[PDB]
Formats: C-alpha cells, sequence, structure tokens
DNA sequence: GCGTCC
DNA sequence: CGACGA
DNA sequence: TCGTCGGGGACGC
C-alpha cells in the first residue's frame, strides 16, 4: 500500500499536523517540529508530546507513515569546524525531539562546501555528522534528501547520496528521500515513463532501493538541468503529470512516505485524491 | 541591495 | 515557515 | 487575519 500526503503546517502545535493531515485525507504527512528557519527552540513540553502522539493515534498515521525534516540553518558538511559543530548538535537534538515524538525517521538535506572544502571531504563531514547523531540517539534513520544542486549544496547526483552512505557506520539507520524537482532540476529526466525507467534505474544502481524510505513528489518550476530548486503542483511544472502516475503504479514505491511539497496548499487534497487514484 | 523561495 | 505581537 | 523576525543559503532581479 503507499502512504500519501503532503508537508502540513504545525502551526499552533504539533499535533496540529496531524489534524490537518486527516483534513485532506492524506494516508501520511511531513512537518517541522520546530521552526525551520531559527537555531533554538524550547525543549518539548509533555503535553505537546502527548497531544501529537494522541493526534497520531486519533487518526491512524503510525511513525512509518510521518517523515518530519530537519532545519533549513544545519550543514553537516560545514568546512569550518565552530558551523560544523553546531549544526552537529542541532542535528542532534533534532533526532532526539524525533525519539520524544515517537518518530522513527528524520529527512534532512546533505549539506555544502561553500567552496571551502574539497566535495570528498564535504561528503565525508556529512557521513560523519550521520554518524554522531546516530551514536547518541536510538530508533531514528537518518534519511537522506537528494538536492537540486544549487549553490554549493551537494546531494544532486545519486552518488554523492551513495558515499554518504558508504561512510556511515549503521546502515540499518541511514536512508535516502528522492524529491523528484530536485532530481530533474540536478538532470535526471521524469518527463516520459521511459525517462523514468532510465532514473530510477540509474537510482537503483547507484543507491539501490532498499534505502529508499520517503519520496517529496514535486513538480518543478525550474527547468531540466537547472540545478534551481522551485516546486509547482502537480502536471503544472516542466515534469508533468506522467511522472507521478508511473510512481503510483509502481510498486517500489509502497510502506514509505509519500510526501506532497507543492505551491498551493489549497489543492493538497485534490492532488492527494489524483495520486491515489492512480494506482 | 531587494523580495522571494527552499 | 511558526511564534508572536496588539 | 495581518506584518514581522529569524538569519542559512540561494535565485533572479
Ligand atoms: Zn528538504
Ligand atoms: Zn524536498
Ligand atoms: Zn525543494
Amino acid at each position: 500500500m503507499k502512504y500519501i500526503g503532503a508537508h502540513v503546517s504545525a502551526a499552533g502545535g504539533l499535533a496540529n499536523a496531524a489534524i490537518r493531515a486527516a483534513e485532506i485525507d492524506a494516508t501520511a504527512f511531513a512537518l517541522f517540529t520546530k521552526n525551520q528557519r531559527q537555531w533554538r527552540a524550547a525543549p518539548l513540553t509533555t503535553q505537546t508530546i502527548d497531544e501529537f502522539k494522541a493526534a497520531c493515534e486519533k487518526y491512524h498515521y503510525t511513525s512509518a507513515q510521518i517523515l518530519p525534516h530537519d532545519s533549513y540553518l544545519i550543514n553537516l558538511g560545514h568546512p569550518v569546524t565552530e558551523a560544523l559543530e553546531k549544526s552537529r548538535d542541532a542535528f542532534i537534538d533534532e533526532m532526539q525531539r524525533c525519539e520524544q515524538l515517537g518518530l522513527s525517521l528524520l529527512n534532512f538535506h546533505p549539506g555544502s562546501h561553500l567552496m571551502q572544502i574539497s566535495e570528498e571531504d564535504c561528503l565525508a563531514r556529512i557521513a560523519e555528522s550521520i554518524n554522531i547523531a546516530l551514536d547518541k540517539t536510538q530508533g531514528v534513520t537518518a534519511v537522506i534528501e537528494n538536492t537540486a544542486g544549487q549553490g554549493s549544496n551537494l546531494g544532486f547526483k545519486f552518488e554523492h547520496l551513495a558515499a554518504i552512505i558508504d561512510g556511515v557506520e549503521d546502515k540499518s539507520r541511514v536512508g535516502v528521500c528522492i524529491d523528484t524537482c530536485h532530481a530533474f532540476a540536478a538532470g535526471y529526466d521524469l518527463r516520459t515513463p521511459a525517462e523514468c525507467e532510465k532514473t530510477f534505474a540509474d537510482f537503483a544502481r547507484t543507491v539501490g532501493f532498499k534505502y529508499l524510505r520517503g519520496m517529496h513528489l514535486n513538480d518543478a518550476k525550474s527547468t531540466f538541468g537547472s540545478r534551481v530548486d522551485r516546486h509547482h503542483s502537480l502536471g503544472e511544472g516542466n515534469i508533468g503529470h506522467d511522472a507521478f502516475r508511473w510512481i503510483m503504479q509502481d510498486d517500489r514505491f509502497d510502506g514509505i512516505p509519500l510526501i506532497l511539497e507543492t505551491i498551493n496548499p489549497d489543492i493538497w487534497a485534490e492532488e492527494i485524491a489524483w495520486l491515489k487514484a492512480q494506482q
């Protein structure tokens, strides 16, 4: 079975995210456990935690269906030692809030060399940041998102994801989330079923589906190989609808959160139903 | 620099 | 993007 | 329901 949802708002409380997901009839959801544009946040209160867990129980969201996302400020491959340490600290905190919330997946972005260190070195830093985090927590898998390759951001080649995973000690708790907009922006074509085949055979060869732990289902406002990260609603961007029907019909994408991060939340319920109906 | 996006 | 502010 | 912060790294002016 497929779990199909959106990144919903956690304004006014994490439980609100589960409630908003149920309102759009999602069978999966993503959320930020704290604001993603700020370094600090108050510790989770027992009430926040219990309210969240109660909401997930009420609406039948198990941890296998929820894909929290970390902060935009964390750079796990930072070339500067103090900034790298702050990010590593922030990332452990994020993993710990997952532990507290009963969440078992944490989606994050690889990291960026800021043209101060080599790609090789940066990828190894990221792999080490992940080892550090897995060392201080239990039961939460580090899910690496592919990227569009904007600026000095790594993760735009599947080989990057493979190289980070090769550096992770406990491979039982690392995985990947593929974002279709980002893949398309990085040069992986999805505009026809045949191109989808090609792109996911490449993924299979380089990373392998055993590490696939989530998807972000985004059309692209940016163009093919542009290396620009700009989402669009399904069917309205440069990828088009065929890729999404193709993914819904392929059983390799079952049992993982499939998350819309499309740009018009007013149509997520309709995007979710359209995806469901493509199966 | 801006407004905007992720 | 979520908290907050009046 | 509106403007603001926040403050990392970008994009397209
Ligand atoms: Zn992301
Ligand atoms: Zn994404
Ligand atoms: Zn994106």
